[PDB]
């Protein structure tokens, strides 16, 4: 790999067994309890009833009334990278979302969806669109201000100021918004996906000096899983002597120990292969 991975890719392509391989992954994936996610009191904190964090990896809010947020810590030990994957916040969980960003000391938020997709609400408007209209989250005592945005053709980078209204301490949060990645679909090219990923890496947001980057789409599993799988596989291919031993299927199953349903379609799995192959070549 890239040679060994590319060879494997062409073989799967030739036999047309992407769907078969993807289904194998779903069958083999971990099935851990999500008791807390499924408590009655948490019903309104979940966007989709079929998408919940495992108890063992769920992010806990440091709040005395209810610690629950639909978010999971994905800790890739060998790759030496962590991510927080979470659903697109609901109108009632935006305060929670930013409480999590604050408490976990994250530097970046990666958003891979749009607020409305095909006429359906997929994510709350959880950040301010206008500088002069800041957002105040009274429940978690946080204020959020748009400082600037860098709008590119297929993604936007925003500078946000998150302020703890209790202490008046402020932090700069980078918001990386992929705006042309359709739900249950794939990016328009490996190149544009990789350019985006590299921008996130270059920002320092994935650095161990900060808390884990927060990654989300609508459910925090399909597009989110695709993004994280590619990043981790690229790390492995660069850190392993004999990078040929990087088995994307095994890495995805390792990730799914931490959150269910990562990568939601066979074509997203196929795209992950392409991204990793093309990216390996660029980095090598
Ligand atoms: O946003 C994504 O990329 C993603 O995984 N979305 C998902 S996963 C998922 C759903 C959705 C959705 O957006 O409707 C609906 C219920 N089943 C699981
Ligand atoms: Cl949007
Ligand atoms: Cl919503
Ligand atoms: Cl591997
Ligand atoms: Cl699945």
């Amino acid at each position: 790999a890239s040679m060994e991975m590319e060879k494997e890719f062409e073989q799967i392509d030739k036999s047309g067994s992407w769907a078969a391989i993807y289904q194998d992954i779903r069958h083999e994936a971990s099935d851990f309890p999500c008791r807390v996610a499924k408590l009655p009191k948490n019903k309104n904190r979940n966007r989709y009833r079929d998408v919940s964090p495992f108890d063992h990896s769920r992010i806990k809010l440091h709040q005395e009334d209810n610690d629950y947020i639909n978010a999971s810590l994905i800790k890739m030990e060998e790759a030496q990278r962590s991510y927080i994957l979470t659903q697109g916040p609901l109108p009632n969980t935006c305060g929670h979302f930013w409480e999590m960003v604050w408490e976990q000391k994250s530097r970046g938020v990666v958003m891979l969806n749009r607020v409305m997709e095909k006429g359906s609400l997929k994510c709350a408007q959880y950040w301010p669109q206008k500088e002069e209209k800041e957002m105040i989250f009274e429940d978690t005592n946080l204020k959020l201000t748009l400082i600037s945005e860098d709008i590119k053709s297929y993604y936007t980078v925003r500078q946000l100021e998150l302020e703890n209204l209790t202490t008046q301490e402020t932090r700069e949060i980078l918001h990386f918004h992929y705006t042309t990645w359709p739900d249950f679909g794939v990016p328009e090219s490996p190149a544009s996906f990789l350019n985006f990923l590299f921008k996130v890496r270059e920002s320092g947001s994935l650095s161990p000096e900060h808390g884990p980057v927060v990654v989300h789409c609508s459910a925090g599993i399909g597009r989110s899983g695709t993004f994280c799988l590619a990043d981790t596989c690229l790390l492995l291919m660069d850190k392993r002597k004999d990078p040929s031993s990087v088995d994307i299927k095994k890495v995805l199953l390792e990730m799914r120990k931490f959150r269910m349903g990562l990568i939601q379609t066979a074509d997203q799995l196929r795209f992950s292969y392409l991204a990793v192959i093309e990216g390996a070549k660029f980095i090598m």
